[PDB]
């Protein structure tokens, strides 16, 4: 058994922690200032009362910034703490601010207000990462390296093509982030307990004061939905997936075995006895964070699944979940930007990784251009790799006489095929790795970034 | 090892991509003929052959073996059986890596249209019933406890706006689905200066991928579609919970048609909400697919690998499940019967104690005082063995002299509900406004 | 930035005591290996006992400078004993310390969870034994199906929780496998005595392979997994009581300690406690999904990914510990409303029993059901209830009916039919209570 | 539509046999309870075996007209025995049939999975015993750290998998708990002998409470949960080998059976199989997530939600079964490249062993490390490797260096230091091999 009485403190430690509640103090102060003005317009508050109210709130605002706004366990949430503090410096008048207002609408409002601001910060860091990748791609556009499929060397490609693939994926995340922002800016304040505000409050005034793009259409939905939370986290999860893959790419490319890249000392750790060993601690951290964010997505969906269309304590889990995601995402984008802007590419090791064999497909494409069918062209180049293989040499060292025995279509210009530059220049069609396509990609991305305003 | 095949995508799943893989092949062939890889003559045979295979596929007689491992290979073999050597030319500069991403997107493009239609139909149904039953008033809840009177229509409209946000999200996803990746080759792009713009046109796509590595290795469109489908299901799982509770005999607010429930001969009162329970459980099935694909993509190289293969089964399950659920949901909403009398009885006098407080507020009394006062009234009535709706004006004057003769208008479930005229409330004028706005958004979609 | 990207200090500080305890065992083993002299061991042992003393007054600190608790313990020793403290790190790695400390912490955490789990189960069985005579409606698809004992309902949850309890016990034995002495990856290069480490730390065994011991987090995964299913069970119990506590059903009423109200609505008792419990299932599942994704597809060695295990498992233990105590309070203080349970017991609920009666009279089930259905229909048309039909009425349906059919219309006789093991008969419920008390006797 | 949302035929068919057996057992209990005559029992049993031998040639057609396998079997029983078939349903419910059948099926499925898991484990240990002499670089953060025996690596996986085997065993105990005889929800009302049902079905025990037996799906969650952790382990092994079979690393080469190549790129060996194994971990995880979400927040009784358990758990058993066989084949047919592993061991990786040398000579570890650090730095400046330093050079750094310091530059000596239990020393690896062989044999 367990008989505590009519309180049981243990259930209090299951609610949002005070450190979390404090994060919403400012947005709750702004929301209340807007509501106060609306009340005066509805003749609930006199101009005199409004002035004492707005003054008191401003004072509390200053206290929050100084981090001296005290909150007790008895104040179960920041909304209560703020009302207590107002009564403390203004007196009874303070109680009139809650006329027709419910805690049910405060929490959703405050959370949306906080995210509107957070998305902006996230967005800023996202674009920096994209700009960093596109610009580095434009600078190292002459670098050529091996491209992979199934982590096996397939053919030569431009290192810039690799960087641009990530930039393009992150641009889609950017686009999704922008779409989510439009739905977060829908103000739910003025929905009361469930049926809406009963005092003919002017919600358009609330929207204007709070700088929101619109107001909620239905009071029941405004109070019980947490779509904005789910989307944001969902969008943040796919973004983290992208970064987890880049982290994987660089971890492999930074191995001594591959030796394509080297991380700055700022984003790695080493051993005093093994001065060559450079641990990609930063990338491993990024990769693992994809799991932390996904975990918040799974949690919130499970929380919402199957509960009635109304307000219930269940919804309380949204605060910790989103704050963790925004803080994680924010710190992660900054670290990623650092890693990419300060890493060093080893052009030497990249070329040396490009062996002649990687050009056997170009050898068949050559025949195809001479009119020969792909099937026949393929088998032809196959005999070439077999011949050189027997002659203990590479294909680029096969005389025009050796090739001539395979097919009469092999002219003198066949020597042009054995060039990593000619190889990559074949892909001029939109999206390919030719210097011209890469340049066009960089231009289109620059334009997209600009359109992120 | 034969078991390797067992872990591969099932044949019944591969057959689902026959039509789109064929359309993608015809467009490609037209592009090869322009790049002079195919003669005008070769183009005709190929196109004619693909049309024949397209016909067999529609009659369900296009056979595929385990040896063909995917539908792409089965299509090529069949073309060769119909046209001969010429068929091979169709795969010049093309890669298996780009065919699958193109086929899924082409298929998904069609699927979304279907889903959207049924989504819109479900929303229109809710909006339309809301208009018809705008005068019904039931108890409103918080924590599943009666809080205050509210209009049933306000309830229906809440689910309606949530669903419109899903509708809006589906539209945004579609824009990224229609980006053509065909022409990216194996990884570095197409090596024969193919005209990707032609492909785009021949395939009714809105644009073409900017980077070949990305276009071949990304599955954002898959995870994005499933995420949207998941939130949508969460909404339906919430609607199912509401209706299951409202359809209990204890609550008795609604009754499902025989079409969406089961019963017993020995118990006529018993009407099991099978359809609702089914809908609720599908939220988990769809979520499962979301979690599956996310875990598959986490931490793997930015290129092509066999891990990607899991996408096909996962998205078809989601689209098939979503399509069926939407129709069943529309059915349930269309044929359910509401029990006005029961909604009526549930509205007890005590539920107006708050309006009694707002009455004093409008008269100038501070909100704090009003609540206390109203709390005195609710207690006075207890110590009288009567409800508050029938307290003498003398009994009220003792609480506060502000109580006038017009205080009798508060004891009306209709006057209660009519207080909420601000945008979004239960007042008739407000509910009507919501209906008009949703009715238009529907049109604009 | 790492200021919010690294493991929090509040979590690191919780590993203080076990890290000290682990360091003391290592020191003793280092002395046996001759790396430490009898005198050096005393100095180190002495300082560590001092750091433990400080940690007993929330004194020991940390700063962003101190990446982890392992580093803070080392710093504190040095600046309290001298360079001698640096000898303690001989052949020891952080890789093995973190995985060792965590296992040491969870070992005591499981015992705490276990103690609270059993209190809940004990509370449910003892209550069932006291209210064994209460009869209420049983449901399927949330629709009334037949009469059932309320205790049978309480016991269904108690037996589910015992499977959880049993699983916690199985996880426990894999947690107490000491990984200390695995070095950076290939093991301890100083021929350290791992058996001395095990006994000092009071563990049941030691790891077999150094690579595995350093890179596996199975124990974290199965602990959270067991916790997740247990939470799924509490989420279902929460749904049941939320439904039963509505005014419409009115079977239960929560105490004021687990409910929220209002002055304007005295009849409104919000089941906050049950709503919180239900959402925590999501919270715990969230920790499961996260760790599983962190582990998926990474190389079989140490990497910074593993760092996420600490926060996730502690949130789970803290949540679980609080939730179980809250669950116990709700179950021991709630009130059942027998009057409402009885009133929900209507005659038609006995139509199935009317069929069994005929079956016992030799009639095949299929026909007995059609016969009972007719009786039901006949009662409706006459505007009465099945129990008001006359024997002549019943004989018109089947001459097999007799005067003893009147025994069928008793809610008590109805539940007393289910004497088969596990049924709702009083004798059956009594057997469940006895067996569960028996199982609870496992320490 | 309402039906295209119900489990598929091929899924329901998987339950034909176990449903048949459960019905025979119920019939016998009925007769004993005096509901069936000694004669009627014979009719029903004979008709059930006929359907059993019928599902033998796959002659039973679910028809899709039947909502589930239980219904199909009841309809098909009447079709050849007459109205007597209907008496089989006395006091029985569909609610208890579905859970009973699922458990009966999983009891046998676990056996199959178990068989393949052990074969995999045995393959790893036996190969570890055969290639015990091969040495390779060890990694942390995917950076070379120190020399290590390749067999130490293989064994780390075998030990992880032995933990999965143990968990599989504990789950079996709870799956063999018979729920038949629980009725619709209150239990069986005809005083049927459940003990008879248990022995007739070869189960370990019977459920204690009818409400729990009907609405719980713990056995489903547990199995998938165990299967998920097992797949996580295999996803890591896939990651290891994918990196090791890379050209850049070149330590491992897969057989043609588990890889794909190119006629143009004879060097191309795509690790298709491993990539396949890595993605199934997500597939299985998805089933776990789906079921946990289906069960969360629903009442403690029977409802349609519960029907999602069938497809999920079967997809999991089929996947595990296949994946383990493929995993076994990869491990048994792969080839290691001793030259590449060997030539990857650089002298630099022994700098730590140099520090240990001094520690064994009585020098404090911290000082011992700064010393090797100077040797490491001195070697660089001179443009030579650490193993090429002369006694003279070393002795200036510290007099504790002697001529025996030359032994330190042996990858063999290096790995032979870890003689403590669980280490890479040859005698430790062998000890591990012996323990697992006995642990595998214990499986009886």
């Amino acid at each position: 058994g367990r008989f505590v009485g009519s309180v049981d403190p243990i259930m209090e430690i299951l609610s949002s922690s005070i450190s979390t509640e404090q994060r919403l103090t400012e947005v709750d102060i702004q929301a209340s200032m807007a509501y106060a003005k609306a009340l005066e317009k509805a003749s609930i508050l006199t101009k005199t009362e409004l002035e004492k109210i707005l003054s008191g709130l401003e004072k509390i605002s200053e206290e929050s910034s100084k981090g001296v706004l005290v909150m007790t366990q008895s104040d179960e949430d920041i909304q209560t703490a703020i009302e207590r503090r107002l009564k403390e410096l203004i007196g009874d008048i303070a109680g009139k601010l809650q006329t027709g207002r419910s805690r049910n609408e405060q929490v959703v409002t405050d959370l949306k207000l906080l995210l509107k601001s957070s998305i902006s910060v996230i967005s800023t860091h996202l674009l920096q990462l994209i700009k960093t990748l596109v610009e580095r791609a434009a600078i190292e556009i002459d670098i050529i390296m091996p491209g992979y499929t199934h982590l096996q060397k397939a053919l030569p490609i431009r290192w810039s093509q690799f960087l641009l693939s990530h930039a393009v994926a992150l641009t889609r995340d950017s686009e999704r982030l922008g779409e989510v922002k439009k739905r977060i800016t829908v103000l739910p304040l003025g929905s009361g307990v469930l049926a809406g505000n009963p005092l003919e409050i002017d919600r358009e005034l609330l929207r204007s004061e709070l700088d929101m793009t619109s107001i909620t259409l239905n009071s029941i939905d405004a109070i019980s939905e947490r779509d904005f939370v789910v989307e944001l986290i969902s969008v943040a999860t796919l973004l983290m997936i992208h970064l987890s893959k880049l982290a994987e790419d660089l971890i492999i490319f930074s191995t001594t075995e591959f030796g394509f890249v080297t991380l700055s000392d700022a984003y790695s750790t080493g051993s005093s006895l093994l001065p060559q060993k450079k641990n990609p601690d930063s990338l491993e951290l990024i990769r693992s964070k994809a799991g932390r964010v996904f975990g918040r997505l799974a949690a919130i969906l499970m929380v919402l699944k199957g509960i009635p269309s109304t307000f219930s304590k269940d919804l309380q889990e949204d605060k910790e979940a989103v704050l963790d995601v925004v803080d994680t995402l924010t710190a992660v984008l900054q670290v990623a930007t650092g890693v990419i802007s300060t890493l060093q590419i080893n052009k030497e090791n990249m070329e040396k990784a490009l062996t002649p064999e990687l050009l056997s497909t170009d050898l068949a494409l050559y025949l195809v251009r001479k009119g020969m069918p792909i099937r026949q062209a393929q088998t032809a180049s196959g005999k070439a790799v077999h011949l050189a293989e027997t002659k203990g040499i590479t294909i680029n060292n096969l005389t025009l006489e050796d090739l001539k025995s395979i097919s009469p279509l092999f002219a003198s210009d066949v020597s042009q095929v054995f060039s990593v530059v000619n190889s990559v220049e074949q892909y001029t069609a939109v999206g390919g790795t030719a210097k011209s396509s890469v340049t066009a990609q960089i231009e289109q991305l620059r334009e997209l970034l600009k359109k992120q305003k």
